[PDB]
DNA sequence: CGGGATGCGTC
DNA sequence: GTCGGACTG
DNA sequence: GCCAGTCCGACGACGCATCCCG
């Protein structure tokens, strides 16, 4: 009983093709809705509808996919590579799927979406090239091409239809989206909607041990701005340059979710099962929202961002990892997402005991009047602490919603900055495609008197300006001057960009400087200096 | 057996 | 993390 | 016309894991 029409790739594709060819979200979700109501497996169509939200790792991508299919097709992998420049592997494959006077497409579309899901599962367990090519072949040899194309889009986590979770889930129930954010497990949502739809003839609760879409922070560009959105005053916390960790604990089972709700790599969380119970006497269950950091144990100071790597962790003889708890969503079987922050933070202090260098309250001063805030921004840029995170006081806990504020030096107006020389180019993928979307930014060096690399750059430019840029730029084609102001959070060091080892955290481009055609742009020792002033 | 590619996941 | 560009009410 | 609240895609540096293939 998986053999009805609604379970066919052909129909699934129909669905995908329709939604993409229809630019209003209102109608996109309507489309899905009609389909789920009129005309088949519910869980799977919604799941397959969200390859980028319900992610399975295949260890494949443009490069490898092309390698492996040139093998099954018996054709030249150079030609496919040129075709990768239009920026869509799915299309690139389908085209090279009739060319094969050796591996021809199937006669008719006969795949049931269960088989595609069962396939993807088993694909995801593969890791050696041999095994993958096989699997891929097993499936590919049952595909209308139309089929195959779709199925590599699934592999690629992107159905190119402009409908993400919100819009797909809205077809499922007035509250599916909201409910999903509070307990982020699709199968459970559907099970719940089908138990509801059952009894005729959907409540948004958080569930202990299953992830909650963490609450988010909006970029806030001025004090004026922050003041407006916190009409009740705010709590100002220091912005930990760490990794967000949501802790769930149930009796003595502990689980640790990351920002993306993936489990946290155990080497940065394995030791907390030991402290938390001491941090929280008589808290059998709870869900905490925190940041994890590697702390310098001999000085109290936290260590910079990269430092959370296993081998980096390992270099320091001073530190183990530490947790800064800045929120509490749930505790002893009761959700607190609805309570206002001011009440939640109160509960924290009222129930947690700080344990030295492991489990730590995040420091949050009340701020209430503009001047007092603007001082704090200055006070904190001073010793290069990343920024601030400001939260309204009466605010409740709203999963997934960007309602907190984050402030950092590069936002107001004060930003780390380099007027860099553009050298090279790369093709963009998709919407941007067959174009020079990305750019290679570097500096001249009077040392070896050769040119030098600092960071790539894509952001900054609007669509209208990008297409004009297609012309004004010289033609470095070999894959085997002009000058831009680029702008980032900081300046980083590592053994990868030729320039001594320096680079830009979140490189963006701001000004297009029509003045300083080389020579006046930055050179190695100049930048070498720039970096060091931030220390 | 060890460099090179490719991919993943954290900001 | 960044950014530019959309659809909604 | 305009908003603001939110999505959606198309992207960066770093640190790391695993497989390849000579």
């Amino acid at each position: 009983h998986m053999r009805h029409k609604d379970c066919l790739l052909r129909e699934f594709r129909k669905l995908c093709a329709m939604v993409a060819d229809n630019p209003s979200y209102n109608t996109k979700t309507q489309i899905i809705q009609d389909f789920l109501r009129k005309g088949g497996d519910v869980y799977l169509t919604v799941k397959l509808l969200l390859p980028g939200v319900i992610k399975t790792v295949y260890n494949l991508n443009d490069k490898q996919i092309v390698k492996l299919f040139s093998r099954i097709f018996n054709c030249n992998p150079d030609d496919m590579a040129r075709d990768l420049e239009q920026g869509d592997v799915s299309e690139t494959i389908r085209v090279f799927f009739e060319q094969s006077k050796s591996f021809p497409p199937a006669a008719k579309s006969l795949l049931t979406i269960q088989e595609v899901d069962e396939f993807l599962l088993r694909l995801s367990k593969l890791t050696k090239e041999d095994e993958q090519q096989q699997a891929l072949q097993d499936i590919a040899s049952r595909c209308t091409a139309n089929d195959l194309k779709c199925i590599i889009r699934l592999i690629k986590h992107d159905l190119k239809m402009n409908s993400g979770a919100k819009h797909v889930l809205d077809a499922l129930d007035p509250n599916a989206y909201e409910a999903f954010k509070a307990s982020r497990n699709l199968q459970d949502v559907v099970e719940r909607v089908l138990h509801n739809a059952q009894e005729v003839e959907l409540s948004v609760q958080a569930s202990l041990m299953t992830p909650v879409q963490p609450m988010l922070a909006e970029a806030c560009k001025s004090v004026e701005y922050a003041m407006k959105k916190c009409p009740n005053g705010m709590f100002s916390e220091i912005k930990y340059d760490g990794e967000r960790v949501q802790v769930h604990k149930n009796g003595d089972h502990f689980s640790y979710f990351s920002r993306s709700l993936k489990p946290v790599l155990p080497h940065k969380v394995a030791h907390f099962k030991d402290y938390i119970p001491q941090a929280f006497p008589g808290g059998h269950s709870m869900i905490l929202d925190s940041e994890v950091l590697l702390i310098d144990n001999k000085t109290g100071k936290p260590l910079p961002f990269g430092t959370l790597g296993v081998h980096k962790k390992a270099a320091f003889q001073d530190a183990n990892v530490c947790l800064f708890v800045f929120d509490c969503i749930y505790f002893n079987d009761v959700s607190l997402m609805d309570r206002p922050l001011c009440e939640r933070r109160k509960f924290l202090h009222d129930n947690m005991v700080e344990i030295p260098n492991r489990i730590m309250f995040s420091e949050m001063k009340r701020v209430t009047k503009a001047l007092d805030l603007a001082d704090m921004i200055t006070r904190v840029i001073q010793e290069g602490l990343e920024g601030l995170v400001l939260k309204d006081v009466k605010g409740t806990y709203e999963p997934g919603k960007r309602h907190w504020l984050k402030v950092k030096k590069d936002y107001l107006n004060m930003a780390d900055t380099a007027d860099l020389v553009v050298l090279g180019a790369f093709y963009g993928q998709g919407s941007k495609g067959g174009m020079m979307s990305i750019f290679l930014m570097g500096c001249y060096d009077p040392g070896s008197q050769k040119w030098c690399t600092v960071t790539k750059c894509a952001g900054g430019h609007d669509d209208a300006t990008l297409a004009r840029l297609q012309n004004e730029l010289d033609m470095v084609k070999i894959s085997k001057a002009a000058v831009w102001e680029i702008t980032g959070a900081e300046f980083s060091k590592s053994e990868a960009h030729t320039a001594d080892g320096i680079s830009i955290r979140f490189p963006r481009c701001t000004r297009i400087r029509d003045d300083k055609d080389w020579k006046s742009a930055t050179n190695l020792p100049q930048l070498k200096e720039l970096y060091q002033l931030s220390k």
